[PDB]
């Protein structure tokens, strides 16, 4: 509250470190459903189901704006990334698999650099 605060978790890294997670999604493998916005004119059912679209492409671009106001709206982000997945693509296709794989990935880095 006013005048009392807990004490000051060190911040100052937290761009470089999400940069180099993105770095390390972006050379997967199993990036390729996502390293760019999905073609809304040729991809039927895509605008009017997903109502906000994004990828890893979109994210880097953000990321290197000034964007992010802290390192939990850059996780939203790349979890949107894979909530949009599992809404438009069955489980049992390779694009659902690499979603599954992705998220996985993602969060043991996450995990392992802040918890």
């Amino acid at each position: 509250s006013m005048s009392v605060k807990k004490p000051k978790r060190d911040d100052s890294k937290d761009l470089a470190l999400c940069s180099m997670i993105l770095t390390e999604m972006e050379t997967h493998e199993d990036a390729w459903p996502f390293l760019l916005p999905v073609n809304l004119k040729l991809v039927p059912g895509y605008k009017k189901v997903i109502k906000k679209p994004m990828d890893f492409s979109t994210i880097r671009e953000k990321l290197s704006s000034g964007q992010y106001p802290n390192l939990e709206t850059f996780a939203l982000d790349v979890r949107l990334v894979f909530d949009n997945c599992e809404t438009f693509n069955e489980d049992d296709s390779d694009i659902g698999r690499a979603g599954h794989n992705m998220r996985k990935y993602f969060e043991k880095k996450w995990t392992d650099t802040f918890k």
